[PDB]
């Protein structure tokens, strides 16, 4: 018993050249469509996907009626019609998640079997059929029901190279001045609220089709006695762009010998960070069976060092 | 033993004590104005971030005033004394941005500068003495922070209202059974939902502290009556926060002999809009601690799970 990742069910005649306008490969998506109608066929479809890739089949007159899809707007029914004869294409009706609809028919003959499609999750991949003058026959290819969408096998394969720009500020500065002959022990407490964040780009409309997590770890930057460099921190489950706030701190004990002044100053370093990233995303269907398309993009990241401090004595 | 705040006091024995504290509700300095004499600091006008201000002194023409940017706290401070010790002489302060702020007296010689200990650097007001004059003064400070979670997160009017579940339909399709016999067939449908909550702040304190909720979510559940509100799991949240996810159904289809059946995947869908009570509660890392009743609304959207009407034609 085999499962699939996509479904397709093809309508109409043996005629014409096959053609295949999919965007499996890379998660593009169908973004628009326009229909031409003849007397006794659908003439012509243009078909344009996420990614930019726009294509023609069959022929397109002025008769051309358009439908271009919303970010995060899905199908909810399609329906395919032959031309009666079971030569050609007659019709294509959708109903998008926001209930528009999208009607394009036969002039001519009238209308006769209706195929009501089954739309998994609603996503569409594009179209695969067979065209000359006409569309002989065509289909929409569906991702059947989605369970998971999630960026993963996250890469830097720039990050070994390249050293962070950390740019350090100050937090807080106090003074201890003993004018005694006993020494004097005090102690230093400082604190910052800090906002990291981390955004992986992406493309062809994927984070408003599918909803991504991202299972990696983000640049961090390590001190180390030479001066910075970027590691990967722990894995953990991430929104595409994210934000974290949270409290950093710092104390000692600062001891002030007889007669002498000790300022303490603390400081904390940022880097803005940006590389490139390599990832796969896995699209996992509730049947099991999954697709997955390369990623290739920024990270874009604010992150922070520990707090430190210099105690200088004068 | 140890507090949650810092203040130290600079200037002069004599005028009437004053204390402008926006500790009780985590209220913080938001503007500071100064008017300066010959030989002391003649008044002080002080704004805090819940809109209270309050005057201290006298205040003249020579005012010069400073007023914080959301997320700026306080680097470093000094005052001085007036030299003869008996009127606070000069408040100089840098902040986390590295603007400056200095108003001292006119005349006369700036004596001991105090480098004050200004804890977190996030100031609460001012506290001291003043007649005619700021006799003296210091700016009162949560000591370095920890944390700053809000808990004890209730509902009061949950109970009450009821939600409001607007359905949406998510996929139809159709089982036509041309044959003799009883036929089964898959249906499975998905959807991409994001979540929100939100629970309101004032006072700035959104900007001024890294807030975190400890509490749980106002969710949508179901009984014969129809629906009500009841709060989910307990989990740390930030103050504005979204969860996307896919939520999924699966069941199987029988449709009788010479029979239709339409199946119709649908998601329910509330809008919540309810006060709330909680507890701020901001943790020093002397491990002294400084609590603040809170009060607002949370703002929310929920998703039931998905269902499906299956219809026989
Ligand atoms: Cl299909
Ligand atoms: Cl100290
Ligand atoms: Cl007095
Ligand atoms: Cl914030």
């Amino acid at each position: 018993h085999m499962v699939y990742p996509t479904t397709l069910h093809i309508i109409g005649g043996q005629g014409g050249n096959a053609f295949s306008f999919n965007g499996q490969e890379n998660a593009a998506t169908l973004q628009k469509l326009s229909v031409s109608v003849g007397g006794w066929q659908v003439r012509g479809v243009q078909v344009w996907l996420t990614d930019g890739r726009r294509e023609t089949f069959g022929a397109m007159d002025s008769s051309a009626k358009e439908f271009e899809f919303e970010s995060g707007e899905f199908i909810k029914s399609l329906s395919l019609w032959g031309n009666g004869a079971g030569t050609r294409l007659g019709a294509i009706k959708f109903i998008t998640s926001r209930s528009r609809e999208f009607f394009a028919k036969m002039t001519d003959w009238g209308l006769k079997t209706e195929y009501k499609i089954d739309v998994g999750s609603g996503i569409c991949l594009g179209v695969q059929g067979r065209g000359g003058s006409d569309i002989d026959s065509m289909g929409f290819i569906f991702i059947n029901a989605i369970k998971s969408s999630v960026i993963q096998d996250m890469k830097y394969p720039t990050m070994h190279q390249i050293l962070p720009n950390v740019q350090m500020e100050e937090i807080k500065e106090m003074e201890y001045k003993n004018d005694t002959s006993i020494v004097q022990s005090y102690t230093f407490e400082s604190s910052k609220k800090i906002i990291k964040k981390s955004s992986w780009s992406t493309t062809n409309k994927i984070e408003s089709t599918f909803s991504l997590s991202v299972k990696a770890g983000i640049p961090e930057v390590m001190e180390v006695e030479t001066g910075f460099s970027f590691t990967v921190g722990s894995e953990s489950t991430h929104a595409v762009e994210e934000s974290e706030e949270k409290t950093e701190t710092l104390t000692f004990p600062v001891t002030v010998p007889t007669h002498k002044t000790v300022t303490v100053v603390a400081n904390i370093g940022r880097a803005d960070i940006d590389l490139p990233y390599t990832a796969l995303l896995r699209i996992t269907c509730v049947n099991g069976a999954s697709l997955d398309a390369p990623l290739s993009g920024i990270y874009k990241g604010l992150t922070y060092t520990k707090m430190t401090a210099v105690a200088t004595e004068s």
